[PDB]
């Protein structure tokens, strides 16, 4: 089809890469006196010249950038992260891949209105594994997300690193955070209100960047996959630029919950809306070589329906030297981790369908804005649940989310014969893909934390318009663990505060040391995350 946006000076614009997010200060915590990591993110307007010759582009993004910084925290260190809505219309925050408590998971209604911030405390507890934080206000998560708001989350552990994976965050290790938009002739973005179906976009981006080109070496490197598009589903492979038929083989070495068992060999690459993969790549064999990440035609080889244009089968390009400066003296180990998978059930699953119900987008008939209905599952606490997620139809595909959970893929039908489970869906992951005509199975422990939480396609215009759901994972009322305070995700004790931009600036008021500190501390003495030990 052909492109819609104006023409781009393809691959000219070096790769960039979001700076990492630093912390303010920390707090030690009053009650095992460990020390609090705390941090401050300003929602923001901001112009973006992305044709040269054009006009600007208008965003709106965490720290006035898109992609928003990166944070990196250790497992093990406490976070709290105050996001400081200084635009235009309301947000609510959500790192996805955390076992968040309801009220800091970033529920949909849980609103932060220009003018306010909202404090949000991660556990940062479980295993190493790339997270993203991104917005999720209520009917306008699409628009939201598209103008910027998205960011990686990196949660890092130790001994991962004696693995000797490639690494240096920017260096050998590289977060490749793709989407897709669409432009007007004065090279401004065009909206995503009004869309109803799919926002496809015609211009690929990494990090930001249309169509980008990086000078690599002649060694391994390690990339962090993110498919952060509106409704845009890829099949990733790479190819010499003089062999573009060829498919160059490469290594899957992690799922959206981090480590595969083993790393998968894989020449074809599917990834879908929030769905994360980490790959290394080795350019060794193509020295001198220009290598193009290219994307796989026919929507997705017939697993999707996205719109195909012009341009939307390349994605970026890698320069390759003749040589390397320093030896690489990284590996690919054969065995990665033991995958705590859940401890597995054959009680019949839970069916949910992925669907349309008039000119709305569907759960079981249900749409989120239905307030005495959205509620589609109690589960105990500690439980593990197969649930059944169908699509029946051949005109749509749903990339499903689970919130809190990790799940492991059991299966996948597809009525297209098209495909079943795949070698890099056998670890642990939040987000699955029902292609055309699509039935999968995943198997999650509903743990460790009772709450209401949201489950959802994440393709961001089916989403808003209204694919969305609630589960409880609930608890007897002599559980204790402060799980009456921790619950509901509007609990009025968590919700965002009104600020005065001036105390902000100054970091003066409910912005200086002393109230943030006592303020961070009071939170701690709630203990939310202690079931979790
Ligand atoms: C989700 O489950 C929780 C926990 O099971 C429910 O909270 C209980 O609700 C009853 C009736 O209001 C109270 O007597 C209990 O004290 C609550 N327990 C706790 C731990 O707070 C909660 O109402 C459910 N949420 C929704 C929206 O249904
Ligand atoms: C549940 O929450 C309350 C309030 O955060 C905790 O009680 C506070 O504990 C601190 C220090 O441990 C005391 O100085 C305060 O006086 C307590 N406040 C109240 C209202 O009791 C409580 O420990 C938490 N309990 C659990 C089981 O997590
Ligand atoms: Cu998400
Ligand atoms: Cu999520
Ligand atoms: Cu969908
Ligand atoms: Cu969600």
């Amino acid at each position: 089809v052909a492109q819609i946006s104006p023409q781009y000076p393809m691959f000219t614009v070096p790769l960039p890469i979001p700076p990492v997010k630093q912390p303010r200060l920390t707090v030690t915590n009053p009650v095992n006196g460990q020390e609090i990591w705390y941090y401050e993110v300003e929602i923001k307007p901001f112009t973006h010249q992305v044709y040269p010759d054009l006009g600007s582009a208008d965003l709106v993004g965490y720290d006035g950038m898109s992609p928003g910084p990166t944070f990196q925290v250790p497992r093990g260190v406490e976070t709290v992260v105050r996001f400081i809505n200084n635009a235009e219309a309301p947000n609510s925050v959500h790192l996805h891949g955390s076992f968040s408590r309801a009220a800091f998971d970033g529920w949909a209604e849980d609103i932060t209105e220009p003018g306010s911030f909202k404090d949000y405390y991660y556990p940062n507890r479980q295993s190493a594994r790339t997270l993203w934080y991104h917005d999720h206000a209520m009917h306008i998560t699409a628009e939201n997300a598209y103008r910027g708001q998205a960011g990686l989350y990196m949660l890092t552990d130790p001994a991962e690193d004696a693995l000797n994976l490639p690494s240096g965050y920017g260096e050998f290790d590289i977060p490749m955070i793709l989407t897709s938009k669409q432009y007007t002739a004065n090279g401004n973005l065009v909206t995503t209100n009004g869309e109803l179906n799919s926002f496809w976009g015609d211009v690929i981006h990494v990090n930001g960047q249309p169509w980008p080109f990086k000078n690599v070496e002649p060694r391994k490197y390690r990339f962090r996959f993110l498919d952060a598009a509106v409704s845009r589903s890829f099949g990733l492979y790479f190819a010499d630029t003089d062999a573009i038929d060829t498919r160059l083989p490469f290594k899957v070495i992690a799922s959206d919950s981090g480590l595969l068992e083993h790393p998968a060999d894989t020449s074809l690459l599917y990834i879908s809306m929030a769905e994360r993969y980490e790959v290394v790549f080795d350019f060794s064999d193509y020295a001198g070589k220009t290598i193009e990440l290219r994307n796989l035609g026919g929507s997705i080889g017939g697993i999707g329906t996205d719109t195909d244009y012009d341009n939307t089968d390349k994605v970026m390009r890698f320069v390759v030297a003749d040589d390397t400066t320093q030896p690489d003296t990284s590996v690919v180990p054969a065995n990665l981790r033991d995958v705590p998978f859940p401890s597995p059930t054959t009680n019949t699953p839970r069916q949910f369908r992925f669907g349309r119900t008039g000119p709305t987008w569907t759960i079981n008939g249900v749409a989120f804005a239905d307030v005495q209905n959205r509620l589609l599952a109690n589960v105990p606490v500690g439980t593990v649940e197969r649930w059944e997620l169908i699509n029946a139809g051949n005109g749509w595909t749903h990339p499903i989310h689970i919130h809190l959970v990790d799940f492991k893929v059991i299966s996948r039908t597809s009525g297209n014969n098209a495909r079943t489970v795949m070698p890099y869906e056998s670890g642990l992951k939040d987000v699955v893909w029902l292609g055309r005509r699509e039935t999968v199975v995943v198997e999650a422990h509903y743990a460790p934390f009772p709450g209401v939480y949201m489950f959802h396609c994440h393709n961001l215009i089916h989403e808003d318009h209204d694919m969305m759901a609630a589960f409880n994972a609930t608890v007897l009322p002599d559980y204790g663990y402060n799980a009456t305070v921790f619950v509901d995700p509007m609990e009025e004790l968590w919700q965002a505060r009104p600020y005065e931009l001036g105390e902000f600036q100054a970091q003066s008021g409910q912005f200086s040391v002393q109230a943030v500190t006592e303020r961070i501390q009071t939170m701690a003495e709630y203990r939310p995350y202690a079931a979790a030990d």
